[PDB]
């Protein structure tokens, strides 16, 4: 059946989706919907004993332990969370991004699986079969769990519009790209096993690997170019099991000057649609962003970066990141969840809100 609230679209991402108060997961939702915002990219993980017990919410804090340990009392299960969040999103019609593993510390991520498996550097996390049979059994967990808030198991609810195997996945260790190919080929192929009805995204940066004839605009960032991180993003778009290809964008962490970040976010946009269009899989710009202090003007560079996805073709662009009412130890002056980062866009008047509007009737 279908979802009561409700192709190309502007998207955005929330991280805080699994574990916060039905207040504050209704008000992103609820500002998503009336933004016109139609795909919001959401954490399906909490790793590690610390992790959760930080939050007060469970997910995966020990291996072979999904949701609260017997035991622990007073917790929040973030299946549970994720379940609201789920009902919630197909209520008010947003489609969901479930990304199911971070790639860097935050909510445990890679590392926090090494840790449990006494590995010695990160990219075990790709290598070691105990570690990989660990995350499948959690992936299997999470796909086949019955959402307590509509009877539907995750495998086949329509309001989830893909699976993301790793957020910003890198593996230094193998600049060829290889270890990185294979892990994606097993875990994309491993999900498409257990669920036959959504899409499958891997969830990278986007990074090349020396390829000919693209290079970064004004020599910056090479790094972004030249294959450092081990993410060979034309192969892994040539997956048979992977359906469209995931890009993120931040010109401010990557080294780029600020007089250099909107030329270099688009060269970066133009290299990547014009990658996708020639291998013929959907492209989606899943993460962008340019911090607020920036000596440059923000609803400039993001009107171009999202004018460049709508005139060449991309199918989705999603700004990092969306949120709505604070609580607690996290509200700010206005009473939102507060600018942590300097990325935060809220539903109120600021030129990047009235843009993300504007565009979201464009797409």
């Amino acid at each position: 059946h279908h979802s009561s609230g409700l192709f190309r679209f502007i998207g955005s991402n929330n991280y805080y989706m699994h574990y916060k108060s039905n207040r504050m997961i209704d008000s992103v939702l609820e500002s998503a919907r009336d933004m016109g915002i139609k795909v919001l990219r959401i954490w399906g993980f909490l790793d590690g004993e610390s992790y959760c017990r930080d939050k007060n919410t469970y997910m995966h804090p020990e291996p072979g332990v999904f949701g609260v340990p017997e035991g622990i009392s007073n917790a929040q299960n973030g299946f549970e969370r994720l379940d609201y969040t789920i009902a919630k999103a197909k209520e008010l019609g947003i489609k969901l991004i479930i990304v199911l593993v971070n790639n860097w510390d935050d909510f445990g991520g890679m590392n926090q699986y090494v840790r449990w498996f006494g590995g010695t550097h990160h990219d075990d996390f790709y290598r070691d079969e105990r570690i990989k049979e660990e995350y499948k059994k959690y992936v299997s967990f999470l796909i086949n769990h019955v959402n307590v808030y509509t009877g539907v198991p995750y495998r086949e609810e329509p309001t989830i519009m893909a699976w993301e195997l790793a957020n910003e996945l890198r593996c230094e260790t193998d600049k060829s790209g290889n270890t990185l190919v294979e892990w994606v080929k097993e875990m994309s192929s491993y999900i498409k096993s257990l669920d036959p009805n959504h899409l499958v995204a891997v969830g990278d940066e986007g990074f090349f690997s020396n390829y000919e004839g693209f290079k970064p605009y004004g020599g910056e960032a090479e790094w972004a170019y030249n294959g450092w991180s081990g993410v060979d993003w034309k192969k892994l778009l040539s997956i048979e099991t992977v359906d469209f290809g995931t890009f993120h964008l931040y010109p401010s962490h990557w080294g780029v000057s600020p007089e250099n970040y909107a030329q270099w976010g688009a060269k970066w946009i133009e290299d990547h649609i014009k990658i996708a269009k020639e291998i013929g899989k959907p492209v989606v710009l899943e993460e962008y962003g340019i911090p607020k202090s920036a000596p440059v003007n923000r609803t400039a560079i993001y009107r171009l970066w999202n004018d460049l996805v709508y005139d060449l073709g991309g199918d989705g662009a999603m700004f990092w990141m969306l949120a709505g009412i604070g609580e607690g130890s996290d509200r700010d002056e206005r009473g939102y969840y507060p600018d942590y980062d300097g990325f935060r866009i809220v539903n109120d008047d600021s030129p990047e809100a009235e843009l993300i509007r504007e565009y979201a009737k464009l797409f």
